[PDB]
């Protein structure tokens, strides 16, 4: 974002209630893992080159929640709706953003900022915008970087996300955890990658070309050595994310 | 607290960081009820006429934790042990009214300003500060005014902390939660009251002492009609129990 937008006193006394409202009730359903994924997937679709998709409230639709991709979101909509109804003044567009924001800091993560005034727009995206788990380096810089318009470090960053969560088989196809601690959002993700595959835990062929990248690597290498410039820079990169298309940018 | 002490920069990125490792723990574990009655029970044995008691770290002494009222709260302390080694700069006395804070705002209740500074003591108080559920309005005012020095507005919306959480046979001989949803803070506590005894649900004698209050009962009535005021007013009594005598007053 740049540029903005003034919100009501009223929205912005409704986003500091809501934000509170998921507080507990994301911790109390240790869904946490769930809502972040449903973040990205909502925020990830934007594509620079017609500057469509975006974090705009479309994913509760039927057309973008049949995205393969999607696959198991809908319980994640189904779950929030009954705090979004306390709260129609809110758009889903920023609703699902804070969500989001709540589930990184319930978990022991950064505060990453948020600032109100998306709009819910008509329209989903087309398919195939998000990254494909069976793919590398190429298509990362693809995606994230010339769709998004992030950087190489924001890829890595993000890619931390999978702190948190699990991968399930009749969702994607993937199961287990990437770590230990599940429900802890920590560097942990780092440092089982640099210590090669194990049983236990899951390891997506995507994660795994962040060993092999000239760039990605070092930076792997300095997140599993020090969480506070993981948790900087995870802030920072979400931050982004978030505001994909948002207030000018 | 009036005039707060100035600590270090590394202390106040300490207490920073501990926050978030407190969320990620206590939501995990579901444990937040307990983690409240910790903070309570270590801030509430202040006596403003002796000038002894208080959130001052004693409750992990032995002596302290064998205080009849302090029952099962040595599981308290030994959860958060293995956080409290993270971050040894940071005094006990500052961590627990930390990890209290942190329970409130994890289960969707205000957020209670926090301001470092505590320092441990090697006297934990003496026995029998705590109040007693048996009791009513004398005692309790007798416990909360007098003695710690708060209002009788305080003495209502502290009451209110009871919204999350149950009692242990085991550990105090009342059992079950006082609302239906006992890791939501919300007002409940307050509709329960007024709406009488019902089963499942537990009421003490001090909770329904305030009921028969002249000064008590509008209070009781002016949380269960609006949450807003009750969160306003439970955090700046909590704002207050958890500096009983620290920074001046
Ligand atoms: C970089 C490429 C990425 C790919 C290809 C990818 C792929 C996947 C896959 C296959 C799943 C589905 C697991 C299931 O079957 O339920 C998953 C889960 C998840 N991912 Fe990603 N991911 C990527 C980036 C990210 C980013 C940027 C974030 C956000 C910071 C993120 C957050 C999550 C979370 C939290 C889960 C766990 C959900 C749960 O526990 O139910 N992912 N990811
Ligand atoms: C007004 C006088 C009060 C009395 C006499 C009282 C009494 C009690 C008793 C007997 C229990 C049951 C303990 C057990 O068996 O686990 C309890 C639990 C609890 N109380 Fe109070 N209470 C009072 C004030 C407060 C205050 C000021 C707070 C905090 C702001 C508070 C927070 C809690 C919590 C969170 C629990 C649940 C503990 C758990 O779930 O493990 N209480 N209280
Ligand atoms: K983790
Ligand atoms: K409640």
């Amino acid at each position: 974002g740049k540029s903005y937008p003034t919100v009501s006193p009223d929205y912005q006394k409704a986003i500091e209630k809501a934000k509170r409202k998921l507080r507990g009730f994301i911790a109390e359903k240790k869904c946490a893992p769930l809502i972040l994924r449903l973040a990205w997937h909502s925020a990830g679709t934007f594509d620079s080159k017609t500057k469509t998709g975006g974090p705009f409230g479309t994913i509760k639709h039927q057309a973008e929640l049949a995205h393969g991709a999607n696959n198991g979101l809908d319980i994640a909509v189904r779950l929030l709706e009954p705090i979004k109804e306390q709260f129609p003044i809110v758009s889903y567009a920023d609703f699902y953003q804070l969500a989001g924001v709540v589930a990184v800091e319930i978990t022991g993560g950064p505060e990453v900022p948020f600032h109100p005034g998306r709009e819910d727009k008509p329209e989903p995206p087309p398919e195939g915008r998000l990254p494909d788990a069976t793919k590398g380096s190429d298509h990362l810089r693809d995606v994230f970087g010339k769709a998004m318009g992030l950087s190489d470090q924001d890829i890595v960053a993000l890619s931390g996300g999978h702190t948190i969560g699990a991968a399930h088989k009749e969702r994607s196809g993937f199961e287990g955890p990437w770590t230990s601690n599940p429900l802890i959002f920590d560097n942990s993700y780092f440092t089982e990658l640099l210590t090669g595959e194990k049983d236990g835990l899951l390891q997506l062929p995507s994660d795994k070309a962040l060993l092999t990248d000239s760039v990605f690597r070092p930076l792997v290498e300095k997140y599993a050595a020090d969480e506070d410039v993981f948790f900087a820079d995870y802030a920072e990169a979400h931050l982004k994310l978030s505001e994909l298309g948002f207030a000018e940018a």
